[PDB]
């Protein structure tokens, strides 16, 4: 028995991985693996464009915004974004949650001027701060949010309303978890691997008005308006990454889209949290109930002894990815789409069944 | 019957496939997926090493060179490069042999001063020019070449011999083809998806010591050389692909064995062009002549869309020339079989009798 809780890359849809494995020789009848196809070839194209146009009807991205596939990860899309839109006189403004936002605030600093709109730091990301603590600013070039901070496991339940720059999000360990009002960001980063599929592609929907213009001075691969102009297809694409994206959204599609993972992620979140809740205080989670993830479950036990048996038990008995991330330690469990409700269940009864023996 | 003359993403060696697709649910008995295992996991911290493991014994890249695997293709090297090296004060240097080297010069002229120390633009780039032309400068930061100009299917036969700056080499299109002696470089960068795997990660081997406050994080060799190319979450399955290609590289007899292979590859194809009393002209001039890319043409445009629909009847893909240029291009990567360029051959044959 294997129950895979890893953090990024983490578990596949079977069927995702069904299909890509009976077609890796021979897709769509060409006699070659995708991955042998031009990525001008008709059977690419296709690929692309649907993989695109799944986001679309899934997400309900409208027809002003435009879907990017691109190299690099979330953390090149860190630079990225101060690169086009960090402008003289402007201010990278970030709201910060976790890790994760404090790195993206790092590369901005490099490039300009920047700010702190909220943070929640001093009090080791426990929360996500209330929208009336944001300090903006006139010049502000944008407003980057962290809709999940992974290792702190807190997520945002709803969103700001900015109207004075362009709400940016990275959105790399929840997007597609639920459904979003995309309307709300000028631009929605992603890296692959935690919701969507495969590593090696970063998924960007972008405003296109906002980020279609030649920006002087920028390399030509790092100008969202190189990617824009040629829909992904300025240089090779990860053509395989892409195409594994496509199957997960196709098996998004397949269990009824946004509306119905969103209920399938609910239930397994309230069994970990629930068996959190009923220890009497033998397993701590560290995130404040208002603010809890759907998608990365952080918690302790009362001390290191314990959290390293539980860790070693929780490996002998097949359980992978559980340690917390090595900044913050304890444990974490990552429940994102694909991890079956029966891992869920498999992690309570270990739960409940370690303290019990305790 | 497809007989797979891509140039890019391109043939892989069908035993790579066959292992990928038998493991491609339980990976080394873990249950998962290569694509479901962490990064920090040592199960792909395995396949990550042994990939770097064997490029270094394929290529006898020596200690003081460093190994990494990059997200952006060659073409954010192009840019990566001179934002490294190209310091104030200094000149990227570039030989210009085809398209794919005046991308990348385009790219060191967005960051500092450039200049051409040699270049066979003025001729439709059909040679590699004589290394006794090259004009070097002292404040040289590097000096650039593409090894392989895939479009005009012209390649180094032999590498200049430099030591006032690094030399630094795009060999997108025909690293591992053969062997090489890699510390003639300060830096050499292929994106995979030619002669190592497939699309979606870059191979840059890199002199150490070779390798910038200001620079961002991701855009530094300095971050993916200090964290082995684990900074930030690799793209673990082509890192994958790329291992299962080079277990064939070797299990065949590695460098020497697959260049005496693409040797018997490209000369199949040339002896068909030089039989043909004309009716099929290559773009290279013979002393330049690729062993990856053979470009050529027939005597008219007509004659070689007539070609180009037959060749796609009977199911050869990825011939037409790229568009810039016209004509035909037959991409004859590691991973293309022999017999793939003998059907080649006899289709050519057959037309030219049927003309
Ligand atoms: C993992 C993660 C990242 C880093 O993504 P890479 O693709 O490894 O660069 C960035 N942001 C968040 C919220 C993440 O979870
Ligand atoms: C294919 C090619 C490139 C471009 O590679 P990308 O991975 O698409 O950026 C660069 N250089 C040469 C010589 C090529 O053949
Ligand atoms: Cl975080
Ligand atoms: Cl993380
Ligand atoms: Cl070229
Ligand atoms: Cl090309
Ligand atoms: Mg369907
Ligand atoms: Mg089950
Ligand atoms: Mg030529
Ligand atoms: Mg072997
Ligand atoms: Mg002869």
């Amino acid at each position: 028995q294997v129950f895979n809780f890893n953090a990024g890359p983490s578990a596949l849809p079977k069927p995702a991985l069904e299909r890509a494995q009976k077609e890796l020789l021979n897709f769509n009848d060409t006699q070659m693996s995708v991955m042998e196809l031009s990525h001008r070839s008709q059977s690419y194209e296709e690929v692309h464009e649907q993989a695109q146009n799944l986001l679309r009807e899934l997400l309900q991205i409208p027809n002003d915004y435009q879907i990017l596939f691109l190299q690099g990860g979330a953390s090149l899309q860190f630079t990225m974004l101060p690169m086009n839109l960090l402008t003289k006189g402007t201010i990278g403004n970030y709201v910060l949650t976790g890790s994760w936002s404090e790195k993206a605030l790092k590369e901005a600093k490099l490039l300009g001027e920047t700010h702190i709109a909220a943070s929640t730091k001093a009090n080791s990301y426990q929360s996500i701060p209330d929208f009336s603590e944001f300090q903006l600013n006139e010049n502000d070039a944008y407003l980057h949010i962290t809709s999940n901070n992974t290792i702190y496991g807190t997520q945002y339940q709803n969103f700001p309303e900015i109207n004075h720059a362009p709400l940016i999000a990275d959105m790399s360990s929840d997007i597609l978890s639920r459904p979003l009002k995309v309307n709300q960001f000028g631009m929605i980063y992603a890296g692959a691997q935690k919701n969507l599929g495969p590593s090696g592609v970063t998924v960007v929907i972008v405003k296109k008005d906002l980020l279609n213009t030649k920006v002087e001075q920028v390399p030509t691969m790092l100008q969202y308006a190189t990617h824009i102009k040629s829909d992904s297809l300025y240089n090779t694409p990860p053509t395989f990454s892409i195409y594994m994206l496509r199957n997960v959204l196709d098996w998004i599609k397949d269990l009824g889209g946004a509306e119905a993972i969103a209920k399938q992620n609910e239930e397994k979140a309230k069994i970990i949290y629930d068996t959190i809740d009923e220890s009497n205080g033998f397993y701590v989670g560290h995130a404040e109930k208002g603010s809890r993830s759907l998608m990365n479950v952080t918690f302790n036990l009362r001390n290191e002894e314990l959290n390293q048996q539980f860790l070693a038990k929780a490996k002998e008995q097949g359980f992978v990815g559980l340690n917390g991330h090595r900044s913050v330690g304890g444990c974490r469990a990552s429940i994102y789409n694909a991890v079956p409700i029966d891992a869920c269940i498999a992690l309570r009864e270990l739960m409940i069944q370690f303290k019990e023996n305790a």
